[PDB]
């Protein structure tokens, strides 16, 4: 019920996203941060960086228009989304599913972590301090 777009959409807003998980304490932090200068930082507890990371896209998600470019740096949560899953045994994977499916146009872009890419070290800064 949902594609992703192959290319950047024109006019979309482009949606930084990432996550933080301390190991040993299960906290951690999900956010993003956007070309608009729109930010948001959520506080998780009892969780991992996986999750972080899929929650940072719920967020994103959530908070953008019919359009969203999102670039994320989790292999992990880019193979979720592009398996197009119609029901995962995820709850909030399954509020991800729903959430593309409300959306016009979608595409998400996968960028290395820590490579100097603006968007990316801009949004990590944030969900990474205090982690
Ligand atoms: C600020 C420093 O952060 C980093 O250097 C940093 C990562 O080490 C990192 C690792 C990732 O992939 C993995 C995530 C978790 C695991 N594990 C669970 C299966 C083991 C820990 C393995 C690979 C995915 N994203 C990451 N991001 O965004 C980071 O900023
Ligand atoms: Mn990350
Ligand atoms: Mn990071």
């Amino acid at each position: 019920s949902y594609q992703l777009e192959k290319e950047p959409i024109v006019g979309a807003e482009t949606f930084y996203v990432d996550g933080a998980a301390n190991r040993e304490t299960k906290l951690g932090k999900a956010g993003y941060v956007t070309n608009k200068g729109r930010q948001k930082v959520v506080p998780l507890t009892n969780t991992t960086n996986q999750k972080t990371e899929l929650q940072a896209i719920y967020l994103a998600l959530q908070d953008s228009g019919l359009e969203v470019n999102i670039v994320t740096d989790s292999q992990y949560a880019l193979g979720i989304i592009q398996a197009q899953p119609d029901k995962s045994e995820s709850e909030l994977v399954n509020q991800i599913i729903e959430q593309l499916i409300k959306k016009e146009k979608v595409y998400l872009a996968w960028v290395p972590a820590h490579k100097g890419i603006g968007g990316n070290e801009q949004v990590d800064k944030l969900v990474s301090a205090g982690i």
